[PDB]
Parts: structure tokens; sequence; C-alpha cells
């Protein structure tokens, strides 16, 4: 469609160097990020619109929740040094806001027990090299963008997508306006 | 020594008489108070504990969504005038915050009605003097304790809670640190 700076996007002051294709930020303590997840499926429409050899990333955040939003953070690193993302992330979206059976770390721990993990490797990945590293560098990811809310999405570490200048009248199209958004972007 | 002014809580430079004996502020605009409303349940908890004969009162502010702020604390007043709190709350905080569906009086009163609300009845009372009465003694609190900010808790019109005083590794265990707080301000 058409899109304008300021409206469906807005373009960063500096530009954040080796910042990944399309990075979305999130919080399992975040009530809109569950609607993006959970009803909306954004990342998944936005994954089917992207052109080839184009990498999707998404990180999580430690400013909501407490001391817990940390916890969950890393625990979203073993997520991603597992490859189990899909098989845990609406789990813990409801564990700490549905069901609310997430209330510390070793809540965190059982989640993905049920999901098949064995706890010995949970454990060892918690601890790891790579899981430690993986922490560093989404606190870092957040701290180059300034992060001060989320939902968010950048795009080549230079855009920011502004769904508050979308047109949210019909969800379907809003949903398709936001991945096409995120398209025409990736291509800028 | 256990419980120290200017630790758990902060004492009021001008006290404010004839103020309700545990008093919270919120806003449905308001990030933090949906997570102690949803999450932590911080209202629920802190009722199960206060002594016998003393009441909760909980208002809503207009410093946060500017129109639509103005529109939610009226709605409040209805939903104390009708005494149907416990039924519109969830859907209020989520119809604001999850969803994002909440855009204008209209979509307010929608919750209402589906919530079981009658139209009539709500537009009766919407547009009451009993409901402007209610939205004046709201305003009226905030102005009595120079409120600039949600969430907040007032005990007898002299202590204002202070929640960034305790550990919130665990949720659980924050929670019942604010309750027991306020219990000991209450009989103070």
């Amino acid at each position: 469609a058409q899109y304008e700076d300021g409206k469906q996007y807005t373009t960063l002051e500096k530009p954040v160097a080796g910042a990944p294709q399309v990075l979305e930020f999130f919080s399992f303590f975040c009530p809109h990020c569950y609607q993006f997840e959970e009803v909306l499926h954004i990342s998944d429409n936005v994954k089917k619109k992207l052109p080839e050899g184009v990498k999707m990333t998404k990180y999580h955040v430690n400013f909501m929740g407490g001391d817990l939003g940390k916890d969950l953070t890393q625990a979203w690193a073993v997520a991603m040094a597992l490859g189990v993302e899909d098989k845990v992330t609406v789990p813990l979206f409801e564990g700490v806001q549905k069901t609310q059976t997430i209330r510390s770390a070793s809540d965190i721990r059982d989640v993905f027990i049920n999901a098949g993990i064995k706890g010995e490797e949970y454990d060892a990945a918690w601890n790891s090299f790579v899981v430690k590293s993986l922490v560093a560098q989404q606190e870092k990811a957040a701290a180059d963008v300034q992060l001060r809310g989320v939902p968010a999405m950048f795009v080549n570490g230079k855009y920011q997508l502004n769904p508050q200048g979308m047109d949210t009248s019909n969800m379907d199209v809003f949903v398709q306006q936001y991945a096409d958004t995120v398209k025409y972007l990736s291509e800028k």
C-alpha cells in the first residue's frame, strides 16, 4: 500500500549497526504482547510475507515484572538455545498471565519439563555459556535501540514499526497492513 | 525498626482528615495498575488481611488517557453506583490494555452491556447526578493527597505505601509483604 515516515513507522536517529534484519521485543508480562501472539498471530503473518533470506529474531525484555522479568529473559535464552520456542511460548504466556502458575524461577522450569525437556538438560542449558551470551545479546539489543516499551519491532536497525498510525478498525486488515509494512521496510 | 518511614511507606506532610480507611487510586491506562490488579491481585490480598470494620475504597483518576481517561472515571462512578465493580474491572483493563478495543465512550458502554447491565439502566446512571457526585468525590480525594501518579494506596489518610522498598523476585512474597504493611499501618 502507501507508507509515510512518522505514520506506519518511524526512523531512528541513531541506526543500530549489525542489528538483526527483523527484531521483535516482547515480555511474558506484557498483555498486548499476549494478544499479538495468541489472537492476532502477528509474527506468523509477518513471516509469511517476508522475502527470501530475511530472518526474524524475537528477544525478551527485562523491564517488566521485576526480578522475575530477568529470569524470564534467561528462560527465553534457554528456549532459543534448545530450539523449543514454539513449544513454550504460549504455556509461558498463560502461566504468567492466565493461570498464574508461574510465580518464581522454579515454576518456569516445570513448563519446560512438561514440554518434554529433561530437567538435567534444562539445568545444564540454564548455566551454559551460550545462554549467558544470549542474555547479554538481548539486554544489549534493547539498550542499542533505547527501548522504552513492548511490543516493538525494528527493521534493519533503522526503522521502528508504529501500529498506532495503522488502520485498526478491521483487525484482519490491520494484521496485513502490519506485515506489509515490515516487508516494505525490509527492502528499503 | 522493622517498618520505617521512608522505607515501606512514607508519611504525608499534610494528613487528610475524613479520608477512607484504605484508599487505592488507579487508572485503566496504567500498566503497573494492570499488573497490580490482574496478575498480583493486590486489592484482594489486602482485603483478606484487613481488620474487621476496615473498608477499602478504590478510585479512578483523570490524569492518564486524556479524553478517554475522564470517560473511564465516569464509567467507574457508574460501576460503583450500580455495584458492578467485580463485573467490569477485568474487561475494562483488558479492553484498554490487552485488546485495545476500547477507543470511545461507546466502547466502554459495550463492556457494561456485555457484562449484563441493561442499556437503559446504564444510560440512566451515566447521566445521573448521583454519578456526577461520585465523579466529584473521586476528583476531590485525589486533590486532597496531591496525587501525581498511580498505582497508589493510602491508609487512614496519613500513610502512603512505598512498594519500591520490597523484593519482587517472588510475586507471592511481595504481595504478602504489601498486605502485611497495610494491616500494620491500619492498626497504627
